[PDB]
């Protein structure tokens, strides 16, 4: 039982770093997009 | 203590998954985002 | 092997806290370029 708890904590650490690596990856494309908007405003301004 | 470390872990599960629902719902609106100023940019070019 | 445990589950509660903080501000920057690309739309349309 205390092995199974070990492994569930471990899961969660693996996943948990994949999700930190995924809002990384969200932040950058969020990023891209805040800039893209800002070109498209200043060409049809 | 095994159970309180059980009861725990049953609560960072639950959150993990609404944590990962909010990511998927995030992606979701960020890929509309992005469609939608590929089209603008697509019109005004 | 029993406080790491703990030490762990710890650490996985402070850093779902954190994620849940940089989703909350994806959120605002999100909603801030939805309506940034529906002003542009109606502007060259």
């Amino acid at each position: 039982r205390m092995k199974q708890i070990e492994d569930k904590i471990e899961e969660i650490e693996s996943k948990q770093k994949k999700i930190e690596n995924e809002i990384a990856r969200i932040k950058k494309l969020l990023q891209l997009t805040v800039w893209g908007i800002k070109q498209l405003q200043a060409r049809i301004l």
